[PDB]
């Protein structure tokens, strides 16, 4: 039994959070972990968003729990914003769209969609793209957004990262070897230093320095499969508020 | 009273088709004659699609009327592919994917996918993007498609290719008074003949002159809206099979 406050202020004192909030999940199990922080990110969320709040969200496995376990809330002014582009070219699907409705419908508002990959093959293309005037004004929605919810990926051979027609082989071979992670598709160190400035230059989406300076910046993860990139994400000081299960909090302090 | 036979046969020496489907609508307005038309093309589709077949599609409120009414069918091997992207940069969704979605279960198959806007900004953009290889492999997809099925587009006011956050005002302004319609986003004169270089070359989706290549490129329009946009697109011999209605079919002829 792990004193769960005990735990949680000890997290906000190491990294220096604004809060740690350490769920109760009684297996170590990824999918069971996942599941706990999920509801409990839904919450929190709905308790979070208020009146004229701009709400940035991200997409994966973790986001799309979240948002299938959102309830209403009647709010006004609330813009929600993609902070990454979440289109695939491979036959692998993010669901980025669905996950961004689900929490637009929350918020009485419609989603303000990012309609490009994350990723470019070149950082010519990425340069041009992003002048796009659409593109640009979603892009700084982003930046503006208060709220910023998102979770931390691994490098697994089985992340979704990996599996949407981003990367080559040697690409994947190096991050694989030289990242604990990414936020947002960016990837970093265990240290939170950003792996490849080349990789992260033919990135389109909220920067990892921009997290650092909303009001909120949500990180909801866990499992034994992500303590070294929370360690690392952490350590770059991307997030101020933590939703951790009991586990992978004891980890990270041990 | 018209001999729909006669109006076919007419139609099919006036223009060099190989077939012209003259459907009966009972009266002239635009919505009836339209839901006529994509019943006749949902059964056309249908009946018309083999074993190994490449099937490219269009996207509109056409597209996804046929879309809405197509039944499946056992075949083998066929692949469907999008022939431009319907990605929008307003608020206005094309149903593109939904659209290609139905015709890809319809043919026990899954959606060949082009996630981007039809129109870039500049012509260096879409160059750049054109380049990702899995897009160069859509597109080629697209010139190897043998059945291609397609509207025509008007040049009015609420014209869906004028919401989407493609063009300027000066754009808009120019397009309707040059361009009597589109084919799949690409925009042609009242003899066939594109408007505009500048905007064709600053779109990405399957070239009008490559429709006169297919086995079957499939028009389907009518409604007095598109009469002088069904004569450009016939007089530029970008289809072999039109599916229309008496009124427009008359109209045509006289
Ligand atoms: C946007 C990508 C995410 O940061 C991450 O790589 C994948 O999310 P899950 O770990 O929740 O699938
Ligand atoms: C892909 C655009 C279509 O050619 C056309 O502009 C719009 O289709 P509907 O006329 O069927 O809406
Ligand atoms: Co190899
Ligand atoms: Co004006
Ligand atoms: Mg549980
Ligand atoms: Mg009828
Ligand atoms: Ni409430
Ligand atoms: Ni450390
Ligand atoms: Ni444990
Ligand atoms: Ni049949
Ligand atoms: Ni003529
Ligand atoms: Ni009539």
């Amino acid at each position: 039994f792990e004193d769960l406050d005990a735990l949680g202020s000890i997290l906000e004192e190491k990294y220096g959070l604004l809060e740690a909030h350490v769920v109760f999940s009684p297996t170590p199990d990824y999918a069971g972990i996942t599941h706990d922080l999920s509801r409990y990110g839904a919450e929190y969320m709905h308790e979070t968003v208020k009146d004229g709040d701009i709400v940035g969200v991200s997409w994966g496995t973790t986001m799309y729990q979240i948002a299938q376990n959102m309830q209403p809330k009647q709010v006004k002014g609330v813009e929600v914003v993609q902070l990454k582009g979440g289109i695939s070219h491979s036959r692998v699907n993010t669901y980025s769209a669905e996950t961004i409705q689900l929490f637009a419908e929350a918020f009485q508002t419609m989603p303000r969609y990012l309609p490009l990959p994350v990723v470019f093959d070149n950082a010519d293309v990425k340069r041009m793209v992003e002048k796009d005037r659409h593109i640009e004004r979603i892009i700084e929605m982003g930046k503006q957004a208060n709220i910023a919810l998102f979770t931390v990926g691994t490098v697994r051979d089985e992340a979704l990262l990996f599996r949407l027609g981003y990367f080559n082989e040697e690409e994947k071979a190096l991050l694989k070897k030289q990242a604990v992670g990414d936020i947002c598709s960016r990837f970093f160190d265990a240290k939170g230093n950003i792996c490849s400035s080349a990789i992260n230059d033919r990135t389109i989406g909220v920067e990892l320095q921009d997290l650092r300076l909303k009001e909120r910046s949500i990180l909801v993860a866990g499992g034994s499969r992500k303590v070294s990139s929370i360690h690392g994400a952490l350590t770059g000081k991307y997030a101020n508020v933590l939703i951790i299960d009991q586990h992978t909090a004891r980890a990270l302090v041990n």
